[PDB]
């Protein structure tokens, strides 16, 4: 699919840089028709055929198309799409408040704040597994906020560049997100399926509650060794006070067996709820 290819310049005046990644830098932008502010996500495409820098046009066409999808208050939306020789620009809706990573930083939550979070992340990936599409890299850096200087945020989940439609129930192209986050299924090399978002939500959480991570190692392939054998606890020094019912949600999450694992649906009716990878 060939995108609009007119400079960007000529349509948006772009500002403060918002972030980076592996693929992309992402800066603040205003349309010149509308003064409506959005975030253009420049990604540097491949420049060979059998490069490894920058991102296929299979890769990105993946993204947009997924994004080109979504309509959701929980997840940010796509509003048009640039290319030139270097890059494709997606001019997507702007999330101002910062990712959940900077706030958890800046403040351990209250059961109450990390539900409130927790139950729009949620709803957001309750809303992209109904349309089967799997995140697969949920993590706090991932959640960013609408306004960071309110008593209960709204959030909006981001980066949908490992997203994937699953037709099947799963797909086997070895996608592979951080290593703190990942599935056991993924670090095996396994099918994956909706179930490696669960997992990741598991992490989450009992990264919300704690402030703690709970496989990290001192090594990439120490956390990924932690996270195939499911080695993490709940340290009473974290956790004496956490609720048990908060313990069971994550303990129904971080399970091996993506099969055993609870599903989106069964999250939203838990008890406690209802109303890249080498160094
Ligand atoms: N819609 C948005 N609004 C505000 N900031 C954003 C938005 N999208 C991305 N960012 C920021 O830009 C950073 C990089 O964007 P991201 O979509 O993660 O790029 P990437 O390189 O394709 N993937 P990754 O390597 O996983 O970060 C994010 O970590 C956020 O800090």
């Amino acid at each position: 699919t060939v995108f609009r290819q007119e400079n960007v310049d000529d349509y948006y005046d772009t500002g403060e840089e918002l972030g980076s990644g592996q693929f992309a830098v992402v800066k603040k932008c205003r349309e010149k028709s509308t003064g409506l502010q959005y975030a253009a996500k420049f990604i540097k495409k491949r420049r060979t055929k059998s490069s490894r820098r920058g991102v296929s046009r299979e890769d990105i066409e993946r993204e947009v198309s997924i994004l080109k999808e979504i309509q959701h208050p929980n997840v940010i939306t796509l509003h048009e799409v640039y290319e030139n020789k270097t890059d494709v620009i997606l001019i997507l809706e702007l999330v101002a408040g910062g990712e959940l990573f900077d706030f958890l930083a800046e403040k351990s939550l209250t059961e109450e704040e990390a539900t409130e979070f927790l139950k729009q992340i949620l709803n957001g990936v309750y809303y992209l597994h109904s349309l089967q599409i799997a995140h697969f890299d949920l993590k706090p850096e991932n959640i960013m906020l609408l306004d960071r200087n309110v008593p209960k945020p709204r959030i909006k989940i981001i980066d949908f560049g490992l997203a994937h439609k699953i037709d099947f129930g799963n797909e086997f192209k070895n996608i592979f997100g951080t290593p703190e986050f990942v599935a056991p299924e993924i670090v095996n090399y396994e099918p994956l399926g909706l179930e490696a978002d669960m997992w990741s939500i598991g992490v989450i959480t009992y990264i919300l509650l704690s402030g703690a991570s709970p496989f990290l190692g001192d090594t990439k392939q120490e956390t990924l060794a932690n996270v195939s054998a499911v080695n993490y606890e709940f340290e009473d020094e974290y956790f004496s006070n956490t609720s048990a019912l908060a313990k069971d949600f994550i303990r129904r999450l971080l399970v091996k067996d993506p099969k055993k694992r609870m599903t989106i649906q069964d999250s939203l009716q838990h008890p406690w709820i209802k109303p890249p990878q080498f160094e």
